[PDB]
RNA sequence: UUUUUUUU
């Protein structure tokens, strides 16, 4: 072993970390607990028992209400604001089975609707539920709730939907998601939401009797959430009977569901869309001719199917199909030139180009904007181009969306982004280059990667879509049909390549106990080695015994909406008194960063973060800096001068702001603070002292540390506590810097790409890691006296310190074990703040001199 | 160097 730096310390604060220490250990309620051992107690049949219970609402009708609905039913489809609509609505293909759906849904438990864009399931389906029990002098009984997998769905279906009922929102329809609702009246109504919300709600009614109608939309996509819930409508329908579910897909593996669920009924709904013809690679090259410029299967793959296509290509069309460069969008001067051809024949309408990633993205926007060609300079000022990409601005405008300015061709440059999230009208071209990236996990490498791939036949049918909505159009697919013939149906489902701490933390409040068990049971099940994985982090974090039981930290995590280690996070830093900077850090941790990536600017935004940073070698603490100023900025009315000069956005600052401040009500009510503000004096004494938010900050990304060995922009060589050889990811503040006070760091992501990167990070003193990590041990090994942590990082100490430092810890311990099972704020002036102290004073020994 | 989404 290799021995890092002296963390030993002085006597006269040796002595008074003694000091402290022993007033802690001088001194002589309870609701959690008893919530707590209650939950622990319970076998499975009481807690189905004691739920339903304590949610019985809907037992509950009001037949006053129930006829004068009905009567105005009735009424209003006799007014005229109302059967504009009704034939309107009625043109609609969902419509035409209205009757047959409400007929299912009466003889089944569960039913799937399988339709596609048009079809106008979403919007009519809740609404045939509803208008039928109205009808029928059942409104009181009626309350429908549909998820979305996003949020911004959620409120424009609930917006549409309520105008097609000439009511404002909040009457028969509303909308929930995190932080923003427009509820609807509690009965004969219909909400929409997106599926996390319901999840969470599930911990206050995990058997759902509080809804009459379930309807899960676009479970096609496989999302994490919509996977979790119809594994959970395994264990919830053999207990309600009476509940209805509806399952709501596209048209992509649709079978896989309706076989989930024993083999229930299905309807097929068309959509409402114009014809789109798809062209593949060898008739694109067919009709542009263009040529090319300066492994093997790729001419083992094309050239079964060239001959198949000897006679219906030209010459050699055949030829650059052998080119393994054709295809995919390695070449981006094709694509601007596919462009150029569109823009000449064809006639007027948007073109939409699917690139891979923010790189090529550039390339194709630069060579369109400052041209080589010939045929290149006659377009530039007759295209508004429109890069479109999550962390860049134009998406969030509107320059986009509306037409352009006459006598100019739109051209959209977009990510997968555009396949579904976000939607352009105009539309009539696709270019398709059948190229993306997707995060992907190796379990026993634990190395999370980001690659470049090919898109799956779901992307390509869906990017398809998109050319047909105002009038028919073309679907350009850069790739040969023998490629499509290797391609998958469908993406990987997420919880395949997602980590299951917080699932499996989080099944422990709905009483479902064994993760293998219960995981094992959905429709794609996850690699039982990746729930190991899950379990054991539970256990180092000791949000489980090492029986996989809860803790009394384990529950608080598990109701925190936030991943359990920042959610650890937060609770220390009430506990430490600095709930501003670290509820920032965690929010944007857990949610995103508020800076845009504008094309080109990419050198003065790592200027602005730079300066945010403040030198605090920290993206976590420059993430709370930006916030600051972004309040102070507010407070000075200079909001939009204030984001436009620093490329941030000011709804994703507002959003971050939200969640703190849900954060705070939050460990408010559950008795960690004595005000719910977030920006509290009391909470926030110590929110200026860096060393100690850094000990915060590692206190929760722990174990994830890496260290940095030498000198040397600036050159690094850093490798994680695995052993990896590591770099900062360029975007980070850390990254090419050189002169930390500090060798060492925590990150929350590592992602391989070009090379193995820390997306994030936090520099960090050695004694900070030792005061609240773990694998803490006091020996010699030369004949020096060392102090380790995770027993991977050996100090030199001195022995008086190792001592003070492992009695401070088994205090720490002891401490964080009782205001976890019985919470109350630290009194300022009590036995519990002096070990607060002590640990204070021991870290200020790091300041920035 | 920067796929994308979500939380009573």
């Amino acid at each position: 072993i290799r021995l890092g730096c002296n963390v030993s310390a002085p006597s006269g604060v040796l002595e008074r970390v003694k000091e402290l220490m022993e007033d802690y250990s001088r001194a002589p309620d309870a609701k959690f607990q008893q919530q707590f051992r209650h939950l622990l107690s319970v076998n499975f049949e009481e807690f189905v028992a004691e739920t339903k219970e304590r949610n019985a609402d809907l037992d509950w009708v009001n037949p006053k209400l129930d006829e004068r609905l009905q009567l105005e039913l009735g009424q209003r489809q006799l007014e005229e604001n109302a059967k504009k609509r009704l034939e309107a609505r009625k043109k609609l293909p969902t419509m035409k089975y209205a009757d047959d759906i409400i007929q299912a849904v009466r003889e089944n438990q569960v039913i799937l609707i399988v339709g596609s864009t048009g079809c106008g399931k979403t919007t009519q389906v809740p609404q045939i539920l509803l208008d039928d029990a109205i009808s029928r002098g059942c409104a009181s009984s009626c309350r429908i709730i549909c998820t979305q997998p996003r949020r911004i769905s959620a409120i424009a279906i609930a917006e549409w939907v309520s105008y097609e009922r000439c009511e404002s929102l909040g009457n028969s329809v509303g909308y929930q998601i995190r932080l923003e609702s427009r509820k609807a009246r509690e009965r004969a109504s219909i909400t929409y939401c997106t599926t996390g919300v319901l999840l969470q709600q599930l911990q206050s009614d995990p058997l759902m009797h509080n809804l009459s109608v379930l309807i899960l939309d676009e479970i096609h996509e496989r999302s994490v959430e919509t996977d979790l819930l119809m594994g959970l409508l395994k264990v919830i329908l053999p207990h309600r009977p009476d509940l209805k579910v509806i399952l709501m897909s596209a048209t992509v593996r649709e079978q896989d569901f309706c076989d989930y669920f024993n083999n229930c009924p299905m309807f097929r709904i068309e959509g409402v869309m114009f014809p789109v013809k798809m062209l593949y690679l060898e008739d694109v090259l067919s009709k542009t001719n263009y040529e090319f410029q300066k492994r093997m299967k790729h001419e083992a793959m094309i050239e079964p199917y060239l001959r198949r296509i000897r006679n219906s290509y030209d010459s050699r069309v055949l030829d650059k199909l052998r080119l393994p460069e054709s295809e995919g969008c390695e070449d981006i001067d094709f694509i601007a030139d596919l462009v150029y051809y569109i823009c000449e024949n064809e006639p007027e309408g948007a073109i939409l180009v699917f690139l891979p990633g923010y790189d090529k993205i550039s390339q194709l926007y630069n060579i369109l904007d400052k041209p080589k060609t010939s045929k290149g300079q006659r377009w530039r000022d007759h295209m508004a181009v429109f890069p479109l990409h999550s962390l860049m601005q134009s998406g969030e405008q509107q320059a986009v969306f509306r037409r352009p300015p006459a006598g100019q061709r739109k051209v959209i440059i977009s990510t997968i982004i555009a396949e579904t999230s976000v939607t352009i009208d105009d539309v009539v071209y696709v270019i398709n280059s059948g190229r993306t990236k997707a995060t992907n996990y190796d379990i026993e490498t634990n190395i999370q990667s980001l690659d470049e791939v090919w898109v799956t036949k779901a992307n390509t049918q869906q990017r398809r879509g998109r050319a047909g909505r105002v009038r028919p159009g073309i679907c350009y697919n850069l790739f040969s049909r023998a490629r499509e013939d290797r391609m998958d149906d469908i993406p990987t489902p997420e919880i395949l390549r997602s980590k299951l701490e917080s699932i499996i933390l989080s099944l422990k409040l709905l009483h479902i106990d064994d993760p293998y068990r219960f995981l094992q049971t959905l429709i794609n099940a996850p690699n039982p080695e990746a729930i190991k994985m899950g379990v054991e982090l539970l256990k180092r974090i000791e949000a489980l015994d090492q029986t996989g039981t809860l803790t009394p930290l384990g529950m608080h995590l598990a109701k925190l909406p936030i991943d359990p280690q920042m959610g650890k996070m937060i609770l220390m830093s009430a506990l430490f008194c600095c709930l501003d900077p670290i509820t920032s850090a965690a929010a944007a941790l857990s949610f995103k960063s508020p800076f845009y990536s504008p094309l080109g600017k990419e050198s003065r935004v790592d200027e602005i973060k730079r300066r945010m940073a403040r030198n605090m070698r920290s993206d976590h603490l420059m993430v709370h800096n930006t916030i600051i100023a972004y309040r102070d900025s507010r407070y000075s009315h200079a909001e939009r001068d204030f984001c436009y000069k620093n490329f941030l956005s000011s709804m994703t600052l507002q959003q971050l702001e939200r969640m703190k401040n849900q954060f705070s009500e939050l460990l408010y009510n559950y008795k960690f603070l004595a005000s719910s503000n977030c920006k509290d004096a009391a909470s926030n004494k110590n929110s200026e002292k860096i060393p100690l938010l850094r000990a915060i900050i590692g206190a929760g990304l722990y174990p994830n540390m890496a260290h940095l060995r030498k000198s040397r922009r600036a050159i690094h060589t850093m490798a994680t506590d695995d052993g990896r050889r590591v770099n900062f990811h360029p975007s980070s503040v850390n990254s090419g810097e050189s002169g930390f006070d500090s060798a060492y760091f925590v990150y929350f992501q590592r992602q391989k790409s070009t090379d193995l990167f820390l997306l994030d990070s936090t520099m960090v003193f050695p004694m900070a890691l030792i005061i609240f990590g773990d694998g803490v041990e006091a020996g010699v090994t030369q004949n020096t006296p060392y102090l380790c942590v995770a027993k991977t990082y050996y100090f030199k100490c001195n022995r008086e310190t190792a001592d003070v430092v492992i009695q401070l810890r088994s205090n720490l311990e002891k401490l964080l074990l009782k205001k976890a099972l019985y919470p109350a704020p630290i009194e300022e002036n009590g036995y519990e703040k002096q070990l607060i102290k002590a640990i204070e004073l021991l870290l200020s020994l790091d300041e920035r001199l």
